[PDB]
């Protein structure tokens, strides 16, 4: 019958927009999409197929779903739950109580002969609480947010101002649904953060660059990850690449430093909207970060999703994902 099993992922509150879609798309791309359903910062799925789950920028915990039941209900469910020869603790996220319960939960486990401490557990059974409906399962992955700071723009050797930050850059290549193996493209590539991301999940990057100097520093950008892949001076606007050559596209885009610029960007948006159109392979989408309001250029994709991200008062971020028809 049925193959899907039930997957929790615990989101980041960063930008739940975000969040949501790029495990949709993901999920999409690596399996079968049975269901799903979202509540605040949890997204239940029922899927079927590879796991995606390492790849996730804007997810802090995967879980496997064993049962959902009452905050009542959580002995009956610990008294069925698979045991395993391997060393296990519980860990509760929500609501009070968390420290008692764990060690409550964890005890009931201990004697059904399951081996349990909290320092270096093998496997972790995770119990999410909200509006008194307990997620029980066991974990499948936990995001390391230590990665995406050891990545900053200003730890590479290569620095130019405004970079985008490694889990906005990841969640975009991401958005993209871009596979290993696979090209994305960043047609105003910079210090190649988008770049760096693909490459690291073994996407093949190339980014394209019309500053001659900032085309050789994003190649040792590059070269300083281990990440294989072509930087080529030209311009976003008339793009070195044959029609449907690319998966993916992620980008950022220049942004109006002011109110008195306005209108100067607009063949860029134009040419750059037929350019990726062109490029992208049938189907395939770009993850585009600006600082206006452009879906009017783009007019010819589909617009899959906005999301804004308001930085500080003078700069609110639109992302948009878009999709070639
Ligand atoms: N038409 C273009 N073709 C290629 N590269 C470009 C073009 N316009 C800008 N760039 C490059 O794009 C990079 C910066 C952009 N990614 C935008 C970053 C940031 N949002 C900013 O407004 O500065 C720089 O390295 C520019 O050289």
């Amino acid at each position: 019958g049925r193959g899907s099993m039930k997957f929790l992922f615990y989101l980041s509150a960063d930008n739940l927009e975000i969040a949501r879609k790029e495990v949709l798309v993901l999920a999409e791309r690596y399996g079968w999409v049975e269901d799903y359903q979202f509540e605040e910062r949890l997204l239940l799925l029922d899927y079927a197929g590879e796991k995606f789950f390492e790849r996730l920028a804007y997810t802090n915990e995967v879980t496997k779903i064993y049962d959902i039941c009452s905050v009542s209900e959580l002995e009956q469910v610990f008294s069925e739950i698979p045991v395993y020869d391997r060393l296990c603790c519980v860990r509760v996220k929500g609501g009070k109580g968390k420290t008692a319960l764990e060690r409550k939960l964890g005890a009931l486990l201990w004697k059904r002969g399951a081996k349990v401490s909290v320092s270096n557990p093998e496997i972790v059974y995770k119990v999410y609480i909200q509006d008194d409906k307990c997620y029980v399962g066991l974990l499948e992955f936990e995001r390391d947010t230590r990665q995406f700071f050891l990545r900053r723009p200003d730890r590479r050797p290569f620095l130019m101002p405004s970079a985008i930050k490694p889990k906005l850059a990841r969640a975009l290549v991401n958005l993209t649904g871009v596979l290993e193996g696979e090209t994305l493209l960043d047609p105003m590539c910079g210090t190649g953060s988008f770049l760096i991301e693909a490459g690291l999940m073994g996407i093949n990057p190339i980014g394209i660059d019309f500053i001659e100097k900032i085309v050789r520093g994003c190649r040792v950008n590059l070269e300083y990850y281990g990440i294989e892949g072509s930087v080529l001076l030209g311009d976003a606007k008339n793009l070195p690449l044959r029609d449907e050559s690319v998966r993916g596209i992620a980008t950022d885009y220049p942004y109006l430093r002011s109110t008195k610029a306005a209108g100067t960007l607009d063949e860029l948006y134009s040419k750059t909207s037929e350019e990726f159109e062109r490029v992208l392979k049938k189907g395939g989408r770009a993850a585009i970060v600006t600082n206006i309001d452009v879906e009017s250029f783009f007019s010819n994709f589909e617009i899959e999703m906005k999301t804004e991200e308001r930085v500080h008062g003078s700069l609110t971020r639109r992302i948009y994902l878009l999709r070639r028809h």
